[PDB]
């Protein structure tokens, strides 16, 4: 087209962090054509206790006052079920996420993705209270000699025997399988989503975030603004995580894992920080990919219905009924992105045209 | 044990670089604990005239009188059979190295291996005059849409069939796959040299780096200093490695491709250096591989018998009879090494411990 009308649009995988680069990313959600961001919980300390949750979300409301914001807790040992029914009495939080202990940022603070028994506890209050579980499904890595060999191309594969059991544990629980990047997870949710036809069946989903559409193995390789995890992998991947973003059903939709860091946690020669910053560009980097695949059809599913269906997004609480609007006048994606003082950040395909722009209209 | 007697230990894979860098290292080659070094010529520009092939072993010589250097001419357009024959009738070159166009540092200027057949005349008049042909045995990545593609994964295995075809059709020519990073390629060297046992029967042989047989794909993954070409890959293909190395077969020998980069070149958000600094402790990064595997009387044959045989090195060529003595010394490797001015490396493996270390004996 030149002009698609994406309503209410929908991005379930939302990092701002927090301070001066926290002024600088959440105006960009808006920015990007992001009506609805799911926020996650791993600061520095990660976001356990209640009053954090609350005036987080203030000071993301402040820094943007048409932005929903839908907050999370951090998984952890910390939590109790008390204060999982008090933060959703009090509607403070819509899930829980999961970081494996060591596999991404600020993940030390995280849990051992092969006992899971210790937190039934709390999925049980989580599922009672109809909260999402979020995972970051990868194994942590393993040396030894004896058992498997766990690296970072196979970690998300061999997580997926520890997703099926936490479905099979809390079947009315809602989970999200977070940016799936191999075939083998792709497999897993469309098995485990075989008899669903609309739409409201599905109880496990996956997001896919922008860069995985992009990306593989190849363009980080020497690349660190390339470098998230999980990390990119094969050309067959990616084709498989290109045809579940376009295939129109409803257990795949949008979650950018923007990830933003300055641009000197980059340019490491150890310890490089994963993650890719998409949420200037959030909706028009995912316009280039159904446009490509001849399928902009479908692009209001992924990015809008999908999420906002899993969700139960109810229109009491959006914050603006402004829709997004996509519309085909190319732009040129800067160097940089810099907040005039200490913070540049380098966003993804940095210099590239986009095709596609983003503007808001009022309902 | 205590101390072995390794003889005149050979490298048939260093970069030296040139200006100040080249001071700083070529020093350490006879540091490391090695003797003879084949120097590969991927400078820039290029070694591909004997004039500066001349140059550089003078330059070379006048910073370590000790070290014996053998030389090399970068693949190109640029040669000519006349070329080939003059080098080799002045004993200015030993061989000739191939570096795909694109795959590694400095290879712009280098080949398409599917056109190999325009090198023809080229490996002639190598073939008559004993030289070796260095392969870098990766195809340039085809992401393409078309047919199977190409990545830093299996770019390696993607080059089996051309090695196979050169040496078919240059049966007399000796032809080196140089720091072999899959298992598939040592099983095709392995099957390649069937019919052999000891040794100056091999025409087809491959050299093994120190770090490969540490490094898998989780090492680099965040850690640009280990990034190099080809890739480390899976548990799986370092295990190969390792076994290869200690096989006591005369088809494997050690080449460390010491890739030197000052820190900044490592330190990028985009475009990182491939390479890993070994040359300081060479011979002692090795020791612990054959320490380890319990394949301590394999170690000479690895790192100077099967070398010397197949470079046919004579002690006519040797710059010093100088032999390596191997102590069960203990040593740190440094956190950087610098020249004092404004060249920092990191080296491989810094900060870690060694058992072995490695003196001079006058003989
Ligand atoms: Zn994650
Ligand atoms: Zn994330
Ligand atoms: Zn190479
Ligand atoms: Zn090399």
């Amino acid at each position: 087209v030149q002009e698609i009308d994406l309503g209410l649009t929908c991005d379930m995988h939302v990092h701002v962090r927090e301070g001066a680069m926290c002024e600088l990313v959440t105006p960009k959600i808006r920015d990007g054509g992001v009506s609805i961001a799911y926020i996650m919980p791993n600061l520095q300390p990660p976001i356990t206790t209640l009053d954090r949750v609350i005036e987080y979300k203030k000071t993301l409301q402040k820094l943007a006052p048409k932005t929903t914001f839908l907050m999370s807790f951090y998984l952890s040992k910390d939590l109790t079920p008390d204060l999982i029914h008090e933060a959703a009495q009090q509607h403070a939080i819509r899930g829980v996420k999961c970081y494996p202990a060591g596999v991404t940022t600020n993940s030390a603070a995280g849990v051992d993705p092969n006992d899971f028994s210790a937190f039934y506890p709390i999925f049980k209050a989580m599922q009672e209270e109809n909260l999402v579980l979020n995972l970051h499904g990868e194994k942590p890595s393993v040396h030894d000699g004896d058992k498997e060999p766990i690296h970072v191309l196979n970690a998300e594969e061999a997580f997926l025997p520890a997703l099926k059991k936490l479905h099979n544990d809390f079947p009315n629980l809602k989970i999200i399988l977070e940016h799936c990047t191999s075939e083998s997870a792709i497999k897993t949710i469309e098995d485990i989503n075989k008899n669903v036809k609309k739409a409201t069946d599905v109880k496990v989903a996956a997001t896919l975030t922008a860069h995985h559409l992009f990306l593989t193995i190849d363009d980080w390789a020497g690349n660190p603004v390339n470098f998230c995890k999980p990390v990119a992998k094969l050309p067959n991947d990616k084709k498989a995580l290109v045809k579940a973003a376009v295939s129109g059903k409803p257990y795949f939709f949008f979650g950018s894992d923007s990830a933003p860091h300055p641009v000197q946690n980059k340019a490491n020669y150890e310890g490089v920080c994963a993650g890719v910053y998409s949420q200037s560009f959030a909706i028009p980097y995912i316009a280039q990919v159904f446009e490509e695949q001849n399928a902009l059809e479908n692009l209001k599913g992924f990015v809008s219905d999908f999420g906002i269906s899993f969700y139960e997004v109810k229109d009491s609480e959006v914050a603006s009924s402004d829709k997004a609007i996509l519309f085909k006048k190319e732009q040129v994606i800067p160097q940089v992105i810099s907040d005039g003082k200490d913070i540049s950040i380098i966003p993804f395909k940095a210099g590239d045209k986009l095709s596609w722009s983003v503007r808001w209209e009022p309902r």
